[PDB]
RNA sequence: GGUGCUGGAAGGUUAAGAGGAGCGCUUAGCGUAAGCGAAGGUGCGAAUUGAAGCCCCAGUAAACGGCGGCCGUAAACGGUC
């Protein structure tokens, strides 16, 4: 439940995946569920499914 | 943003024209000496007023015109001028 930098409040959902070598940390905005940023950036070609 | 066009004087810059302070030049006369000098005439004219325009403020790009660089990351996103 993070306050935005402009003053209002918008809930953020942080996703932690622990899958060994496929582990990643991905933050979403919890309303549209688009990836704001990821700890490991993946391409549409390399790891085509679940592109970060 | 700059330049054109349109709109706006809050504030400065404002010309000619009004306005006349004051300062020189002459001398009727006061003066032992060198100077002071009223009324006129004759030049310089300071303050104060005195519009558009300029500085300024907004809009306008089928107006004039312009639409960038470096480093990463896989067009797109992040850091900086």
């Amino acid at each position: 439940k993070s306050r935005n930098e402009i003053g209002d409040e918008t809930v953020r959902k942080l996703y932690v995946e622990i899958m060994g070598r496929h582990s990643n940390i991905i933050l979403t905005d919890a309303a549209e569920n688009v990836i704001i940023d990821g700890l490991k950036h993946l391409s549409p070609s390399m790891n085509s499914y679940r592109t970060v």
